């Protein structure tokens, strides 16, 4: 199987005995055939909203982008205007990115973001409500900017480049590296490896550098689902994840689900085998896409799901660590 990074291998052995969480093969069977017949594909790259520079500020982008890329909800809801239009969710993050970058704050820089402070980030993502976990998002870029000055020059370009165009060997690069992004956990006394933030950004930098320089990479198949909260709610909405009745009823009453529990791990175990058991239908029945593609495709659903659909799954994000 290879799985150089086992997140497959430890999260096949949660789908196996959960309890709150199952796949409805039949329903991806169904789901395969459909997408098969309209021989669907999945987003590009959307360079609307990234930024864009040289090499060595773009792949600094793409670090910071996803040190600071989690947990969005919240009430009241986070809203950002940018070049008349507002914007909320993952893609506020990236417009408040863009917008900044483009008034002159150096986001690239090792030296800003090492000294960056809860004043500073507050500002850059100022809006409608407030951004969740503003100060933890402030100790992330000051995390990541130590790093990046101490052990790579303060050049992500360096780090990429020791990884010789391994998605898999540039994923173990970051989380020896960089605290904030080693995402494990345990179920029933067993490390189970996720690696979200880390998996998807190796995805970013191939959207930006269109598959070439220091976003070539030749294993991008090894590359998981990212197991947040939007694919799980898309894949439930398609009938491929089933809930059981105290889970069920959490979500729908949007219930915070503390992280870590097993509850959670199911969900997140069940999305990553989940899009591995579409992407394997899918090419069964003729059509040979990535996992990290099927995940974009499925993303991508849950920006239109039907009002009415079961809310996505409310988990406050942990990582309160590295001291
Ligand atoms: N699993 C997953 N997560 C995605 C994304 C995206 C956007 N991906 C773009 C990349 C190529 C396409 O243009 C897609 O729109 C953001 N996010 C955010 O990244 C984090 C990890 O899921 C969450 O905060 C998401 O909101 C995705 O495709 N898959």
């Amino acid at each position: 199987p290879g799985d150089r990074l086992g997140v497959l291998t430890t999260t096949r052995r949660v789908v196996e005995q959960a309890q709150a969480v199952w796949i409805d093969h039949d329903a991806v069977a169904q789901i395969a055939e459909a997408f098969a017949a309209r021989q669907v594909t999945p987003p590009t790259w959307n360079r609307e909203l990234h930024w864009s520079d040289g090499r060595e500020a773009l792949a600094n982008y793409i670090l910071v982008l996803d040190a600071v890329n989690f947990c969005f909800w919240g009430e009241p809801r986070w809203r950002i205007e940018y070049a008349g239009a507002v914007y909320d969710g993952y893609w506020a993050l990236a417009a408040s990115l863009k917008r900044a970058l483009e008034q002159g704050v150096p986001l690239t820089d090792a030296s800003y973001l090492a000294e960056i402070t809860r004043d500073d980030v507050a500002t850059i993502f100022a809006g409608e409500g407030e951004i969740p976990l503003l100060d933890e998002r402030a100790r992330i870029l000051r995390e990541t900017g130590s790093v990046l000055a101490e052990r790579f020059a303060g050049r992500f370009s360096d780090a990429i480049a020791a990884a010789g165009r391994s998605a898999v060997a540039l994923v173990d690069i970051v989380t020896n590296a960089f605290p904030s992004f080693r995402d494990v956990a345990t179920y029933r006394g067993e490390q189970v490896r996720f690696y979200c933030r880390a998996q998807i950004l190796v995805s970013d930098l191939y959207g930006a550098f269109d598959g070439s320089d220091l976003g070539a990479f030749d294993d991008l198949g090894e590359l998981t689902a990212f197991a947040d909260y939007k694919v799980p709610q898309v894949l439930h909405h398609l009938g491929i994840l089933r809930y059981a009745p105290a889970l069920h009823d959490r979500l729908a009453r949007r219930e915070e689900i503390p992280a870590g529990s097993p509850e959670e791990v199911e969900i997140r175990a069940a999305t990553i085998w989940g899009v591995e058991e579409l992407r394997r239908a899918l090419a069964s029945r003729g059509h040979a896409l990535d996992a990290y593609q099927v995940d974009w495709l499925l993303w991508d659903e849950g920006q239109r799901l039907p009002a009415g659909t079961l809310p996505y799954h409310r988990t406050r994000t942990i990582f309160y660590l590295e001291h």
